[PDB]
């Protein structure tokens, strides 16, 4: 018996957790034994793009982190079966969980994505879209990075991976606006986005989208995006952050790449900030 692999029969459908334009994520009970006492599973598939979700779960189940959402592993068309995490993305809990995490918690969030991030990128692995609707809640004392749709994979001696396919805009560094180019210190640039949603406690109307639209004014978003990165504008300082975070967060968004911070100097930072 295999027990990566979970047959059809046994995974019963409970109800959606969230879903997308080409794919969506469902809360499955694996139940073997008939009485609802398997285990609770997150299942994500395609709606009825295929080869992508293949290379995705052939990434996952080679990646062993604590800060890396757990692969269980396929119901085969195919499906990604994954472990469960109630609490959802910081998208959806920390609206609800303010007076629970404090600038302290949100620190100790910020160290365990770039722990997630390092190791991801020590595997030569790109995310191309780390954002909090990404990043999982496993308990108010941990987060993992829970989804790796658009990760692709550097080549040996490469700094960057080009991409030639809807993009997350507002998280992008500059080079992968204007030249669909993808570093380690792009996933940087997008970590500063995030840790700014984290420390704003991903309030919509101070989302990175809103933000930007009122710099650029509400096909042409782009063009006026550049155009404003290039002029030396970056989003705000969060209500209540301290001056010594932002400066962190700061030099995740260097116009060019090979200036930017590395994820273990965010964590030797952040360190410095929690003693
Ligand atoms: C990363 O979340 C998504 C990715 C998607 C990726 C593609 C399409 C839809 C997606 C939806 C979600 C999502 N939206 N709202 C909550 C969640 N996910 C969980 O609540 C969740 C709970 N354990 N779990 C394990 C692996 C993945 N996701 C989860």
């Amino acid at each position: 018996v295999d027990p990566t692999h979970f047959e059809k029969r046994f995974l019963k459908r409970i109800r959606d957790l969230g879903e997308g334009h080409f794919g969506k994520v469902e809360l499955c009970r694996y139940d073997p034994e008939g009485d609802n006492t398997g285990e609770q599973v997150a299942v994500k598939s395609l709606k009825p793009h295929i080869a992508d979700l293949k290379k995705e779960i052939e990434i996952l189940r080679n990646l062993y982190h604590e800060n890396i959402v757990k692969y269980k592993g396929i119901c085969t068309g195919i499906k990604l079966i994954m472990e469960f995490l109630p609490s959802g993305s910081l998208k959806e809990y920390l609206p609800k969980n303010k007076n629970k995490i404090n600038l302290k918690q949100q620190l100790k969030y910020a160290v365990q994505i770039c722990k997630g991030m390092d190791y991801l990128g020590s595997r030569q692995y790109v995310h191309r879209d780390l954002a909090a609707r990404n990043v999982l809640v496993e308990s108010e004392h941990q987060v993992k990075i829970g989804d790796f749709g658009l990760t692709k994979a550097i080549e040996t001696d490469k700094e960057y991976y080009t991409v030639k396919d809807d993009s997350p805009v507002f998280w992008y560094a500059p080079e992968c606006l204007m030249q669909s180019k993808f570093y380690i210190a792009s996933d940087v640039w997008s970590f500063g986005v995030t840790l700014h949603e984290l420390l704003t406690y991903c309030d919509s109307d101070s989302s990175p989208m809103a933000l930007f639209l009122k710099m650029i004014g509400p096909q042409m978003t782009v063009t006026r995006l550049v155009n404003t990165l290039k002029e030396g504008k970056r989003l705000p300082c969060p209500p209540n952050c301290p001056d010594e975070v932002y400066q962190l967060m700061r030099k995740c968004w260097e116009f060019q790449p090979s200036n930017r911070t590395s994820f273990q100097n965010l964590i030797e930072g952040f360190e410095a900030l929690l003693k």
